[PDB]
């Protein structure tokens, strides 16, 4: 009879699967992919990375709850390179 109880989810942790940037929203006078405080369901995206010399978006790997965002918009990332962490 505790947070988890059941099912279990264990809060995530996006891992930049490819070094280059990391981005929230689409532009600077745009909405956020992920609305602190909002839930997400696989297939929802969380946040974009720029990779590629070309814009790579990120889509949840698993539904859950905002947790905390360690990067920030247009801060880089790099391999194995903690971004957002879901709950």
């Amino acid at each position: 009879m505790e947070a988890p109880a059941a099912a279990e989810i264990s809060g995530h942790i996006v891992r930049s699967p490819m070094v280059g940037t990391f981005y929230r929203t689409p532009s600077p006078d745009a909405k956020a992919f992920i609305e602190v405080g909002q839930k997400v369901n696989v297939g929802d995206t969380l946040c974009i990375v720029e990779a590629m010399k070309m814009m790579n978006q990120i889509e949840a790997d698993k539904s859950g709850t905002v947790k905390a965002i360690l990067v920030e918009s247009g801060q880089p990332v790099e391999f194995d390179e903690p971004l957002v962490v879901i709950e």
